[PDB]
RNA sequence: AGUUUAACUGGGGCGGUUGCCUCCUAAAAUGUAACGGAGGCGCCCAAAGGUUCCCUCAACCUGGACGGCAAUCAGGUGUUGA
């Protein structure tokens, strides 16, 4: 009886995009978005735990899912670290969840970037892959700016059914992020 | 005053060893020496035990920033090279 725009959109609009634009042999040979990941390592656990309670705090206000953490999974002794130590949080999406957080991230966060200036074509893999990393977590709305005491990271990336680069680009950007114009 | 004060030893003495475990020497059953070649043990464990269940890596291209050659990652060749 709910369901969100971008699902809707998917169906009829972005979906009849994409097959006329590159004519498939069969419907369903339109890529779709798989798994938006939302995680981070701060490298600094190995010498205090408090701070990945404050990220994780981040990540469950933003998400009201609870991340997790993961040990090291190697050991190096030049990082002074050891396996054990929890260093990377971990939250993740998918389905309606996946396109309410993308929806929200587009609509807030992506307008509300300081000196803003688009996305390349050229981080991609070929592949139909997409992933980098944020300036800083204070773009979010439902986080509190007076509450936040030092700038840690935050990370939402997205992914793709996309065969090649080619059809991941044109689904992306039918979606409509904003590529470079080169 | 009665006694003790090791053996191995390529002469003795000084060095080194003295039991146990792994490999090679070992001639494709076993076994098989040398002061031959090389390494470890005199523990650890209420779970690192039992069983049931889930599941499997590392190698891999990319990076909304720190963050770098390597931190966590997902897309999607991935057969122990972990
Ligand atoms: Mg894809
Ligand atoms: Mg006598
Ligand atoms: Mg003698
Ligand atoms: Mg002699
Ligand atoms: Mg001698
Ligand atoms: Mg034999
Ligand atoms: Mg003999
Ligand atoms: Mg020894
Ligand atoms: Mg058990
Ligand atoms: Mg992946």
């Amino acid at each position: 009886k709910a369901l969100p725009r971008l699902k809707q959109r998917y169906r009829e609009e972005i979906r009849e995009a994409l097959q006329q634009e590159f004519n498939y042999a069969n419907v369903m040979q339109i890529p779709g978005v798989v798994k938006v990941v939302v995680n981070m390592g701060v490298g600094d656990a190995a010498r205090d735990a408090k701070l990945i309670n404050g990220a994780i705090n981040d990540l469950a206000l933003i998400t009201g899912q609870k991340p997790e953490v993961r040990r090291a999974r190697k050991s190096i002794a030049q990082f002074k670290l050891r396996e054990g130590m929890p260093i990377g949080a971990r939250v993740t999406l998918r389905g309606d969840r996946m396109w309410e957080f993308l929806d929200r991230l587009i609509s807030i966060a992506l307008p509300r970037i300081r000196d803003f200036r688009g996305l390349s074509p050229k981080q991609f893999d070929g592949t139909g892959n997409y992933t980098f990393g944020l300036n800083e977590q204070s773009m979010f709305h439902e986080i509190d700016v007076d509450s936040i005491d030092r700038p840690r990271g935050m990370d939402i990336t997205v992914v793709t059914t996309a065969t090649n680069d080619a059809e991941g680009r044109a689904l992306l950007r039918a979606l409509g992020f904003p590529f470079k114009e080169n």
